[PDB]
This record gives structure tokens, C-alpha cells and sequence, in this order.
């Protein structure tokens, strides 16, 4: 102990709040941070993660920037921002700075960091699968030199949030999603079944404001964005942690119950993003397109509680 | 009452079941029924109702054969005999008849029967929507004519029969599927999420072959073959009551609980045949593929108890 950990990220409120709760978790050891697009476009996403380490005073973690397309080139410029904001950071604008990223490329970083030190390097992706996947694809022994991916992405028998089929990271590169969710190494999916479970209160983030830290004060400024689109969307006076829940399966695994089985993603619409697991011992009187794939550990139950205790008493802290 | 029924079938031995539980139903009344490819070609399934009806004695019930390949003229012949075997009605091999159907092709018939009596037939779909879909194609008035189209498919937030993704009946025909939940008709839907929960041990199975029942006893001799289907698939010494437990839905709706909203179904592969259910429900912050679709009413719970002693009392009595 430690455990070495590399975040694929796309900086993003809920994004953040993961960097952050990671950066007070002694259990990880934040080795590098990997920029990625969705929330934003990927060189706000490097902006934001240099600027998020600036502040939580961890300025020797390097920043490797990564794709700012999909794997197969689909241009992600110009992307939504009634969920994160104009910024990213929930419309807070922060007085970003002159850091730079360290010049590699994240899919070649990854593979670099993971052959440096194999089955100890644990990447936790908070983003589309896009810069993973084209290292499965640059070098075949990356998937089983990596120690454990965690993904947080797809809506596993519940429906999703970006459509009622698909979930956000997922649909942002289907082909991404497939490539890793078949690559064959240590994987644990973190779905929106399980994220929509774990959610904090307008009274949550009020108490997260009222405290004496000063990532849980930031937090909270970041949120109020993030907090008026929940209330007009799903129409909750709350907010999902999709990416902090899936930081706590980092940090302890026990928080959740898994399901191992193979995971496909359909690539082409009306269900382009569609996360389908196969956990059906009925298998399978003629082969499937789940016949034949490594399985994959799939989060079925969360500790609601638990999670949503231990994503405060670490951001409430001094 | 009783209420006018026509059913698009595929017997097919739970077809078989359905089509002796209707006849024996006094709430119904059965004014014809339609052949259908799946478990056995078109032809086979016209044979077996033909025969079905033969020994049930209702030999005034018309058959009408319909489509032999999927709408858009994709070949059903030479299909799948490990769970109906080749006969379709589990091997048992009837001494079948010189009796023919009835001349008119089903869809044809279908819209005939619905002009006839507007608002009063109920089609109860217990094989793909190939017939019904061509109806709708045919006749757009036809949606709005018919009284309620009751129907046997899709695996709605549970893994599919056929593939981990994808029910039999859907598979068969995504794009005919994907017509008939658009079409705007009165539609029931009974998903494999709720046939699954409706089920008859051995020891069913054997109560139906003691009794002094004409049909029970012919159910009984029918289902040993689908009985070692499921035993070597699902490892269970029970049988999945699909067809019938639908039948039960038209006799006594109040014994499941339905969701109404939108449903599509994922045409081209890996998700090939996947039935999508929106709760509407749900604020969509952009118009989705689910978005002014004519909402339908899915069944969610079922009272697997008085289901199945329903399909018993009624098959059991002499
Ligand atoms: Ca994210
Ligand atoms: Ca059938």
C-alpha cells in the first residue's frame, strides 16, 4: 500500500469532486492525470486538470493530454454545456495559468507508465474510453499489464442518461467502449444503475460550503450549476456522484456486490451507446456475440450510505 | 361479452397451450386464428393450428396462413428444432388431416375481420409482428381499428432469450416490431421480464398428465420436449409459461401491473431485436428516437400465483 492510480478524466464538476476526494484518500497515490473530452473539449479538459492540481497544491502530478476526437475521428468540438457550464467548472471561471501539459501523449503515457510498472497501476476512467482503447490498440499486452480499470459508464438493465438507451462516456465513443469492455483485463463497471443510488442533498452541498475545507468550499461554489440542471432534468433538490461513487470503488470495493459476465456495446443507432451484460447462466444452445468475451466485474449493489458518508468526511476535513 | 379474439401464432407447444387455455376460456370468444413463422416455419404452424383446432373440436375456427419470411422478405425457412423439435408440437408427431386454411392471407384477413367489427377484436400477437406490422402498412386506419393487440415479446431491462440481447418473437422481425410499437394501436405488452416469473415444475407438468383433461393430458405428452429444453438451458426442472400466461392477460388484465411509455426496438446488430422502454416519465432535454412516440402499457409485476393456477383449473377440467 498505496495503490498507484492513473485518472482518465474530462474535467467536469463531478469530475473534480473525484480528483479531489482521490487526492485525500491515503490508499491511492496519484501517479498522473489523463485529459479526455465529453464535459468539455479535451484542451479545457487539460486546462481544468492543471488548474484542479494547482489548487489542491499536487503540482508534481503530470497532466497528459489525450484524443480530442473519438477513436475513429468523429469531432468532438462543440459539446452541451447545460451540465458543467461554459468553463467546465459550473460557470465559476476560475484564474487559470500558464502550466503546461507534459508534451506525451495519454494512450502513449499509459502504455509507457503501465510497462514501468505492470499490475500495479489501477486506471480509473471518468471519461469515454478513447484514450484506453487506442492504447489496447497501439500495444496488445497493455490489457493484461494494467492492475484494474475502473470504469464509471453505461446503464446496465436501467435506462440511460444522455437517451433513454445510452449513458454519457459510452456514447461518446461506442467503439472505444467495445474495445476496452473486450480487451480482456481487470475491469470493474461502474454504471448509472448503481450512481443514480448515490446522491447528495442541497443539504449535503450546504454542509460541504459550510465546512472548514478548502476543496469542499470549491466543491460547493462548482456545484450550484450542477446541482440547477438535476432540478430541471430529473427534477430533484439533490445531485448524482457518478464520478466520486466510482473514485470510492477505488478506495474500497467492499462498498459494492459484482456480477462477472461479458459486456458488448451496440455502435449503431437508435441504441448507439447501449451497455448489454450478459449474466444469464442460460448459456447458449447456438454461440452469442457474449460467447467467447472475457468477463467483465459489473457493480450491481451499492452502500448508499457508506459512499455518501465517506465522499464527506474526507471533502469536509481540514 | 365475451370478447372477440383473433391470435397470430407460431405452435409451437406454449402456442399450443395459449390456443386450448382461449378455447377453454368462456370470456373469450376465438373468431379465427393466424399462422406466423418462428418456432416452426409457416406452413408447420398452419398444419399444427389446423390440427390444434381439429382436437379441441372448434373445427368452425378459421386458419388463415400469413407471411413465410420476415416483412422485408428476409427467409425463415430452415429454422431452429431444440425447443419445439421438428414437428413443432414436441415431437410427438400428430396424425395429421386434410383439412386447409382458409384462402385469404392474414393480413389481408386481419383488416377484413377489424373493418367487420371496429373496436371489438382483440389480436393477441404470440409470434413475430410480421402479419399485424404488414396490416399496418397495408391499412393505416388499422392502428385505430382494432381493439387491443396484445403481445408476446421483447426482454424490457432483462437479458433476452434468443441472444443476451434480444426475445425470440422481436428477433424474428425488429423492423415489423419496431411498426407495431409505433403504430399508435391499444397495445399490452408482455415482456420475458414477466414470463420468466411465470413458470410449472415436473410436478405441474405431471398434475396436467394425471388429470382427466383431453387437453392436459395432450399438453402433458407435447411438453416433455420442451421440459428437457429447459433443463439443459436454464437448468431447471420447470417450463416457462410464455404464451399462455399472455392468453391470461386477455381473459383477467387486473393480474398484472403495467408502465405506459414508449417503446423501440434496435434493428441491426449487436443489439439486433432489443426492445427500449422510455417511462414517460421522463424531461428530455433534446428530442429523442422515444420522443412522440405513441406511448404503450408494458406489464411490470405479475401475480405468478393466481397466473398459473389459472392455467391449470382451466386445463385440467374435464
Ligand atoms: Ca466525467
Ligand atoms: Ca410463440
Amino acid at each position: 500500500p498505496p495503490k498507484k492510480v492513473i485518472i482518465d478524466t474530462d474535467p467536469g464538476i463531478d469530475d473534480a469532486m473525484a480528483i479531489f476526494f482521490a487526492l485525500k484518500s491515503p490508499e491511492l497515490d496519484v501517479i498522473a492525470l489523463t485529459t479526455i473530452y465529453g464535459n468539455v473539449r479535451t484542451p479545457t479538459a487539460t486546462v481544468n486538470a492543471l488548474h484542479l492540481l494547482e489548487f489542491a497544491g499536487r503540482e508534481d502530478i503530470p497532466v497528459s493530454e489525450g484524443f480530442r476526437t473519438s477513436l475513429r475521428g468523429e469531432l468532438k468540438e462543440r459539446i452541451a454545456d447545460f451540465v458543467h457550464g461554459a468553463d467546465g467548472l459550473g460557470n465559476t471561471y476560475p484564474t487559470l495559468s500558464d502550466r503546461k501539459p507534459i508534451d506525451t501523449f495519454a494512450p502513449d503515457y499509459l502504455i509507457q507508465k503501465v510497462n514501468e510498472f505492470p499490475g500495479e497501476i489501477t486506471i480509473v476512467a471518468l471519461g469515454p474510453l478513447t484514450n484506453l482503447a487506442a492504447a489496447v490498440e497501439c500495444d496488445p499486452t497493455f490489457a493484461k499489464k494494467v492492475g484494474q480499470i475502473i470504469i464509471l459508464g453505461g446503464a446496465f438493465q436501467v435506462n440511460g442518461n444522455v437517451n433513454p438507451a445510452a449513458e454519457a462516456n459510452i456514447y461518446g465513443d461506442p467503439e472505444a467502449a467495445d474495445i476496452i469492455f473486450t480487451c480482456g483485463a481487470d475491469i470493474l463497471v461502474v454504471g448509472i444503475n448503481i450512481t443514480h443510488q448515490v446522491y447528495w442533498t442541497g443539504k449535503d452541498l450546504e454542509d460541504l460550503g459550510r465546512s472548514d475545507s478548502k476543496f469542499g468550499k470549491y466543491l460547493y461554489a462548482a456545484s450550484h450549476f450542477y446541482a440547477t440542471y438535476h432540478r430541471e432534468a430529473y427534477d430533484i433538490d439533490a445531485i448524482y456522484l457518478h464520478d466520486p461513487a466510482t473514485m470510492v470503488a477505488a478506495v474500497d470495493p467492499s462498498l459494492m456486490t459484482y456480477a462477472t459476465g461479458a459486456v458488448r456495446v451496440q455502435k449503431d443507432g437508435i441504441c448507439k451507446g447501449l451497455t448489454l451484460f450478459n449474466n444469464s447462466n442460460k448459456v447458449w444452445h447456438d454461440p452469442t456475440d457474449w460467447c467467447g468475451i472475457p468477463p467483465v466485474k459489473v457493480a450491481v449493489t451499492v452502500d448508499r450510505e457508506r459512499v455518501a458518508s465517506l465522499l464527506k468526511e474526507r471533502l469536509t476535513a481540514p
